[PDB]
């Protein structure tokens, strides 16, 4: 079997991507944020505290004839961005672009933090990292990908995020018309439960490529590109007037600048992120200072190849016996 769904940026800056997901019987369609950096499928629901819901579509388990309450199971998650959510668990039929999983754990939110409430376009998350990070207690649950894997024509899912435009998440197959050249596969460590790999280096604009190992995670759930302070300082030093602002919480640059591109290595191959992809608009409405798309990971503890980097490539999340990541230009 296979699945294919369109993913769309929630706003003019590509702050996040939403993909329609069918849950329950009859189908309840919610727009979820596909997250390769987490492993919980959670939704805003009829049980979420009323004051914590503002515009989101909710899952009502009581209206689903296939929903079964998972006895005594609870979930609670805290993300790297300080956001959190928690609640109870149901098992239900979940479909992504024609691909169906029966008995998927659907984590119904009883509580969400303000960051989730203020994002009216995001009805919940769909975790695509390894099932070892799933927060369901006392019995850990599997991801949608993990549940569908055996049935898939090939044990893979692909992320093809668009820049200011719709994209695609495919399950079970590789669309050879969706990229140029070849896909370069690279080793993955699943020890931290992430699609963790090692980039072979970088280049800023037309500059000389620096061969250096950068360990990081392929994370569709993170908007920006988080890299070591040395690399990020080398990038912003090419932008006239750019500086790291402690009040804003990162590198900012004059909105009138044309940004240089950023290249990252995947083995001997290179993925070029165009400069416009690194522009995240005014720091505040009407400001002439803009927020940078490449930020230091010094406060995080891990490098994150978020949407800024992933949207420049066709990305294969290969869930074979030994998982690997594949990258191609497009
Ligand atoms: N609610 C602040 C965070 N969110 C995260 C996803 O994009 C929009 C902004």
């Amino acid at each position: 079997s296979t699945g294919s769904a369109t993913t769309t940026p929630i706003d003019s800056l590509d702050d996040a991507y939403i993909t329609p997901v069918q849950i329950g019987t009859p189908a309840q369609t919610l727009n979820l944020d596909f997250d390769t950096g987490s492993s919980d499928l959670w939704v805003f629901s009829s049980e979420t505290t009323a004051s914590e819901v503002d515009g989101q579509t909710i899952y009502t388990p009581s209206k689903s004839t296939t929903a079964k309450l998972l006895s005594g199971a609870t979930w609670s998650i805290s993300y790297g961005d300080g956001s959190s959510s928690s609640g109870d668990v149901y098992t239900d039929t979940v479909s992504v672009g024609g691909l169906t999983v029966t008995g998927q754990a659907v984590e119904s939110a009883k509580k969400v933090s303000s960051s989730f409430t203020e994002d009216s376009t995001i009805d919940g998350l769909l975790g695509l990292a390894f099932s070892t990070l799933n927060t369901v207690s006392p019995t850990q649950q599997k991801t949608f990908f993990d549940n569908a894997k055996a049935s898939l024509d090939s044990p893979v899912f692909t992320a093809d995020l668009g820049y200011h435009a719709p994209g695609t998440y495919n399950f079970g197959f590789i669309d050879t018309t969706a990229y140029t050249g070849s896909i370069t596969y690279t080793a993955v460590s699943t020890k931290q439960g992430f699609w963790e790999w090692t980039s072979t280096g970088y280049a800023v604009g037309s500059g000389t490529f620096k061969s250096t190992s950068i360990d990081g995670i392929a994370d569709t759930g993170t908007t920006l590109l988080y890299l070591p302070a040395t690399v990020v300082s080398a990038y912003w030093a090419q932008v006239s007037g750019a500086k790291s602002s402690s009040s804003v919480g990162g590198y900012v640059f004059p909105c009138s600048a044309t940004l240089p591109s950023f290249t990252f290595g995947v083995g001997s191959a290179r993925i070029v992120i165009p400069g416009d992809y690194i522009d995240f608009g005014p720091i505040s409405t009407g400001s002439s200072s803009c927020f940078g798309g490449i930020q230091s990971s010094a406060g995080i503890g891990i490098n994150i190849f978020g949407d800024v980097a992933l949207k420049a490539a066709f990305v294969v999340f290969n869930g074979a016996t030994t998982p690997t990541l594949g990258f191609a230009s497009k």
